[PDB]
């Protein structure tokens, strides 16, 4: 089979593979709709998380199940499904202690385009069907959900580790997919005001859409600045991060109120170090919680979102501003997500 | 000063009262607006917190400050603010320990009609002004404004008590005003699927455009029975109470999931005991975690909602069914709270 | 093979069982030391679960492993293991949403003498053994370790659910061995003055071991007017309850300050209701939080408490009173528990 | 009345300043006994919170009450007191958060010797008595309760802070007094094998005693690979902070497993950034949360830990390892914080 693959760092090409088989647990599932992510650019062109050798790319697809094997009671060839970029093994010892993202090691819930073979490919393999799939309704159209594997799970997890208790006053740092996802679920964890810091236009009118309350925008001076003069000096409360790079915590911190908490969700792909000034964050004792957290998976993360689209709580469909069609589309479309034009959030490649 | 009281157990009337001064740490405020609440017809006519003696009656207030301590800072004659219901000494235990709402004793921090002359007189007191008081925004109407001491603070914290994490399924037992705020306090908290329990039409109409997504009404049959059929008898995740009687708990245990959460914040007015079915609690051991919970109040509280009216988040007015002019009408407006018409939800006052 | 049965409600014997065979992820273990649990005497007695048929009971068991599925990892035949009481399904809903004690259902991950044969045979099934069991340390002598899959993750338990605080002042109801293990559990999870409900001489004795700081005993007044005069009529901070009946968590709630959480781990084995008394309970807001809750299990449990006895936190031998060898002594042992001589906190049988 | 000062950086001495009075909530107290602290140090030599001029040093004191304001209930002259080294202004928005220790700003709560002339004089001044005053039990000797208000609830604090469940491996770095107590709280908390990271002998010894199971010596090589060995490879549960420097946040995340908690205590005074390995991190998404936080204080604080003390779960007497007399030993007792000789733990003066 063929499948789009990073080669090595720095290089990306269609490769030739075996097409895979389930043990008694999985699935074999083809993929219906699919979307390039960020995080690909990171692993491939900064070397981020490493070396790869010929590693399909991709972790966002909604599927169609071809194959099951033996002990997979809930999934059948044909059954849409919805596949969470994180598929752990459930039976590790960092599942008993409350972290399935980590699930064998560090960041080792997340499989496709990490340590495994991702859904860029005419087939793929998801390990436990029972619990790492969730049927997808079919009044969730396709562009929508396959935001929900990665994007929500995502911008949500931000608001989740930011801690947000209701009518706090929050900052969300970024405002990519993730970042507008991050304001989505700050709104869906009861804030009040909403400061949303990016730059391009398109993303700040979806921003308010989410609920953001507060565009903050670089031209009008130092973000901090703006943001502790918007608050009368007192800071937010909580701050997601969702985007930037290693010298954004620095601006969390000097924007937080002591006794808060600071919630990063993004991949951190250049930098020895992230740097938090000492004399802001209290001299080590101003309260200020730093979290940084991959995103949940599996089913129930899954069923989870799936109900919040079904109820019509959250619409991702906004995410989506260019759409294709056809496997050959991928590599344009993973193209898109490197060199990123100012009206772009999300591509969307429909396969079926 | 006239005001509107308890004269003992099943009796209410105008009564004169001296006008309150204050010390140097508190507000003396005339009300704008005023709500009565069905928490003054359990205290009155069930005799539910013990006897009284001439207690002015009422907790739910907007005002105009006329007169300040010595030592306030932050509020000045001619400001206009919103009461919180729950108005705590600061300056205890149980405020070093997290339970303001507790400060000086179980419930003592509610103290306007309940240990303390309430808001339906010509003035009244508020003990520490610069700790208890909210300033008011300009673009919050009177009515809306009102719904904020009582009403959404305390739908709001059923939702906070009964842990809703994204994607729950929620019952609220109980869409009165306070229900009717724990389906928006449950939507805001990230629930996926709500269930609203209730009967009268204009009720349960405000519950869906609050949030609810299926109403249960007793009148169609056993409602945990309804419940589990709707959820293929895996029950709810989470449960708020928000009315019935002491055996609406029974209810909450028989349709929740092990596992869960019921976060009451029904004010029980009769019986002896709160009977707790053993076998359907796991015999002691279904981890169905039971909270009952006064609502907070204070002014960080106040602001926090004044923000979620604000900006947009929650329109309390939807509350509001009649209204009326007139201090006199304080009388008319309580009485509509013993005998409940079916298009009533809530009554507000606005003063001359 | 042989194995000690309850037969069916309030009949007990030895039975003849097929010997069970393990499944790819399973083993089969046989007892090195076992206990009889208060539990069990509720189960078949009283019939607080049920009935049953020719089910083997126990559920505290130390083994040898004897034989190991084709996709067992971790343990191999001649494994000395520290079995838990709760052995859960670990691939279900409520494994991911963190109630591995209820996967499958309510009380489901407890399988042993609850809805599988327990221990008290010539062999038993272990379901996942990777997941299920520890290696026992050759230091940790049998009587002790065989404390630990009980006594030691319930008596915990409920200072966990008890949600302790550095400093708190804890009430512990019942000091039988579970409510010993929550003294000592209350002791390392930092209470300060510890009460202790029991009027058994050598209980009370361990209790002072264990680190309660005053024993209430029935005799010298009603307890919680006992515990009120004790502190100044403040109450107490937090409540574990480990023993009584369904009316004893009335006593908790009446002792307890406002803004408090009562922790129950006892398995309740009759009557309809447990009250809680409305008007002590804040009619309905008092912040009084109520948990009920079956013991953590699986490998990583024991593991955590394998490693307070293996470093000398916690010194589970003291519950032994009675030490009893062979497969003749489990029916003396196990009646001991029905008719509690004044001497006894827990027996062990030992095998050979 | 005379005062042991921080003069400006880098120079302390003598000094004249005005006996203190109270205002109507506040007290006047003469030390007892007192004791000096690193922190004082980094604040004088390195400039590690900015100029000062003629600030009294010292926060460490068990006083005698010697004048009351006309609104103190709780507290006479010629009471003996705990008084916390933080103090907080209660009636702030930050109490209304939850953070006393950032009330009217961030670390704004400790007064003496931050923001306030501190305890090294003939009398100080205490805000707030009934709030920030506890009273000392006869039964509890001078130098152990001089160890309360600091050394105790920072060390406790940074075990807090941990998140430590019960059975976690810890690691405490650094064992001066406050990491002594770190150990001691961990043990406390639940911990099960801790790790101590400390060279001096006395500390190590001492740590031991406090509950450490393994002392890390830097002498024997990279710490973080003495503990990876020590863990098979698997890295601690849960890291306190109590020493070191901007540097040993990088220690920590490497030793430290994914999904875990970091407490900081240690008051870091010198470097512009703590810098955290973005890798070691997980690239933002290790779930290795960072926390760093000023000790609790105040009355109820102090009520807990004297509790702690009275009913023997912690003995702080193993940190005093010097005695001296009179006010003459201030200066004396100060630059052995300085210089720390091989003996030091903790000194204490008496002068009463
Ligand atoms: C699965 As990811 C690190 O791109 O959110
Ligand atoms: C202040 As109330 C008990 O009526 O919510
Ligand atoms: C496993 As049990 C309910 O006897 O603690
Ligand atoms: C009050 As301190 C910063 O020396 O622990
Ligand atoms: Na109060
Ligand atoms: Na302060
Ligand atoms: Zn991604
Ligand atoms: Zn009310
Ligand atoms: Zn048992
Ligand atoms: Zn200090």
């Amino acid at each position: 089979m063929k499948g789009f693959a990073m080669l090595s760092i720095g290089k990306v090409g269609w490769i030739e593979k075996e097409k895979p088989a389930p043990g008694p647990f999985d699935a074999i599932v083809r993929p219906l709709a699919v979307a390039p992510c960020t995080s690909d650019i990171h692993t491939v062109f900064e070397g981020a998380i490493g070396e790869r050798h010929n590693m399909i790319l991709g972790h966002e697809a909604v599927g169609e199940v071809v194959e099951v094997g033996s002990e997979v009671k809930d999934f059948k060839p044909g059954d849409r499904v919805v596949v969470p970029a994180i598929t752990p093994d459930w039976r590790t010892s960092e599942v008993q202690r409350g972290y399935h993202q980590h699930s064998g090691g560090m960041l080792a819930g997340w499989k496709f385009s990490n340590v495994k073979d991702g859904v860029f490919g005419e087939f793929f393999h998801v390990n436990d069907a029972d619990m790492n799939l969730a049927h997808l309704p079919k009044e969730i159209p396709l562009e929508a959900a396959v935001m929900i594997p990665d994007m929500m799970t995502t911008g949500f997890h931000g608001a989740e580790l930011a801690n947000i208790k209701l009518g706090d006053t929050v900052c969300v740092i970024g405002i990519g997919p993730v970042g507008l996802m991050s304001v989505a679920g700050a709104n869906h964890l009861g804030a009040g005001r909403i400061f949303a810091v990016g730059s391009r236009k398109h993303c700040c009118d979806i921003a308010l859409e989410y609920g953001a309350t507060d565009i903050i925008n670089y031209k009008n001076g130092d973000i901090v600045e703006q943001i502790l003069k918007a608050t009368d000096g007192k800071g937010v409360d909580k701050v997601v991060i969702a985007g930037g790079d290693v010298h954004t915590f620095a601006q969390a911190v000097k924007m937080i109120k002591p006794g808060s908490d600071i919630g990063n969700v993004n991949y951190l792909g250049e930098g020895d170090n992230i740097d938090i000034p000492r004399s802001e964050w209290g001299v080590g004792m101003g309260h200020k919680h730093i979290h940084g957290g991959l995103c949940p998976g599996g089913r129930l993360r899954m069923e989870r979102l799936i109900d919040l689209v079904f109820y019509k709580r959250v619409d991702p469909s906004k995410l989506v501003t260019h759409v294709f069609r056809g496997f050959d589309n991928i590599e344009k479309a993973f193209m898109l997500m490197k060199d990123k034009p100012k009206d772009l959030i999300k591509p969307v490649v429909i396969l079926a």
